Parts: C-alpha cells; sequence; structure tokens
C-alpha cells in the first residue's frame, strides 16, 4: 500500500496530492494532511511514502513549511522507526518569486525523515525550472520533485505523472 502524506495553506499542494492518488489509483490510500495525522506510527504501515509541502518561511533555518509539517517533523516523527522505507518528496514554490530560496522545505522534509531511517528516492533533475539557488540542491541533484503552480512553467500532470512513474520503478512497489 502507497501513502501520500501532505500539508498546505493555500491548497496548492492539496491539489498534488491528489493527483498523486489519482496516478496511482487502487495502489494508493487517499491522501492524508499532516495535521489530520493522530499516529505517526501510522507512516510505517506503507510501502512508499509520498510527502509533499509548500515553502512559506523564507530563509529559515527549521520550519521551512509554514504547516502542519513543522510541529509534525519536530513533535511527532522523531518517535517513528522509519528503517529502509522508501519517502518520496514533492514541494511547491515560485521560482519567480523566490529564484534563492526556490523548494527549501524540500531539504527539510527530506534530512528529518533521512534521520528516522528512511530511504530518500525520486531525485529529479534540478535543471528543469530557471532559479537561481535552493537548500534542496545537493550533490547536483534536487532531493525532491520541485513544483511551481504559481507561474506554471512546466505543465503539472505530465511533470508528476512521469516523477511518479520514475518513484515505482525505482522502489519496485
Ligand atoms: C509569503 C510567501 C512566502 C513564500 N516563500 C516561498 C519560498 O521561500 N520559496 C518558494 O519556492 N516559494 C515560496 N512561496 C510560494 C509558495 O510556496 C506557493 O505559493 C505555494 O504554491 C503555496 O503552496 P500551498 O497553496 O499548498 O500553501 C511563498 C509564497 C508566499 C505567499
Amino acid at each position: 500500500k502507497i501513502g501520500i502524506f501532505f500539508s498546505t495553506s493555500t491548497g496548492n499542494t492539496t491539489e498534488v496530492a491528489d493527483f498523486i492518488g489519482k496516478t496511482l489509483g487502487a495502489k494508493a490510500d487517499a491522501p492524508i494532511d499532516v495535521d489530520d495525522v493522530t499516529d505517526p506510527q501510522a507512516l510505517k504501515d506503507y510501502d512508499l511514502l509520498f510527502l509533499g509541502a509548500p515553502t512559506w518561511n523564507t530563509g529559515a533555518d527549521t520550519e521551512r513549511s509554514g504547516t502542519s509539517w513543522d510541529e509534525f517533523l519536530y513533535d511527532k516523527l522523531p518517535e517513528v522507526d522509519m528503517k529502509d522505507l522508501p519517502v518520496a518528496i514533492f514541494g511547491l514554490g515560485d521560482a519567480e518569486g523566490y529564484p534563492d530560496n526556490f523548494c527549501d522545505a524540500i531539504e527539510e522534509i527530506h534530512d528529518c525523515f533521512a534521520k528516522q531511517g528512511a530511504k530518500p528516492v525520486g531525485f529529479s533533475n534540478p535543471d528543469d525550472y530557471d532559479y537561481e539557488e535552493s537548500k534542496s540542491v545537493r550533490d547536483g541533484k534536487f532531493l525532491g520533485l520541485p513544483l511551481d503552480m504559481v507561474n506554471d512553467q512546466i505543465p503539472m500532470e505530465k511533470r508528476v505523472a512521469g516523477w511518479v512513474e520514475a518513484v515505482v520503478s525505482e522502489t519496485g512497489v
């Protein structure tokens, strides 16, 4: 079973989370907003997790999403043993408004989950979007899939569907 966990402030992330669900069909559970998670142990009942979050707190070291993820990452996640579970991160941002901080929240989610033993998958080509810098680019790769739903430089559906496919291939789920 594949799980989809996200959070949002203005609902853009929700749209993306729903779309992933549609591409996966019966293989995925309906997306769950992190704010709705009582038991963080639920995260472990899946074979693969798609995690999504926007970036709202520009330049912040921690709590970059400005969503329920900010509390969840530090108060709840530390209690979950995620050894070997693959997680694929998608993040929403604005390459035009924040050229130097493009989808910075991806790195935070990546690092927090990695610390729990999770295995990040679904890296993407940092060249897809035009931006100057991001904390989410490491070793020549984006640590997840960045999306710009503000400027729509790249049609969302085709980009996400291709990424989902790559993730399913990589993980064998
Ligand atoms: C106040 C504000 C700050 C933002 N900061 C960033 C940022 O630092 N980096 C980025 O890539 N996008 C930034 N954005 C863009 C948001 O991530 C984007 O609008 C996103 O689609 C919102 O996702 P949501 O509707 O799920 O909350 C910011 C937007 C606003 C309004």
